Parts: C-alpha cells; structure tokens; sequence
C-alpha cells in the first residue's frame, strides 16, 4: 500500500507538471528568444553598414 | 491499477510534449543562432577592413 502511494504521488505530479509548466516556459522563452537574436542581427548589420 | 496509471501518465505527458516543444524551440534558436553568427561575422570582418 505504501508503494501504491508512492506510484500516485509520482503519477499524478511529474507527468503532468512537467508537461504543462516546461512546455509553456519552452515556447515563450524560445519565441522570445528567436525575436531577439534577430532583432541584435539587425541592429549589428546596422552598425556594420553605418561603420 | 495503479502502476497502470503511472504508465498512462507518463506516455502521454512526456514523450509528445518533449518532442513538439523541443523541436520548434531547437530548430528556432538553431536558426536564429546562426544569422546572428553570420551577421556578427559580417560585422567582424567590416571592422577588420576598416582597421
């Protein structure tokens, strides 16, 4: 029975926390992210031509 | 039963959230990473010609 409550506990808390929380912190972070490094990529290109 | 919940959980959550969120933040960053590579290349090599 305590094993039972372990594989619960285990069950219904990584899974599913995990999923939701790194996928949506993934995604934003990564959008974000993407837009950045061309926004740099444009104001370094920019600089170059302005040099 | 419960051993069969853990197995639910963790074959839906994981494997199909990793693999969508990992490939669209992977293949993002990667290409981004590169244009700005390539700009800061550019740039370097601008500065260089003008020293």
């Amino acid at each position: 029975a305590a094993k039972v409550k372990l594989t619960l506990e285990q069950a219904k808390l990584p899974d599913s926390q995990i999923r939701s929380a790194g996928f949506q912190d993934l995604l934003v972070q990564e959008q974000t992210k993407v837009q950045t490094a061309q926004t740099r990529r444009i104001d370094q290109e920019i600089l170059s031509a302005g040099f």
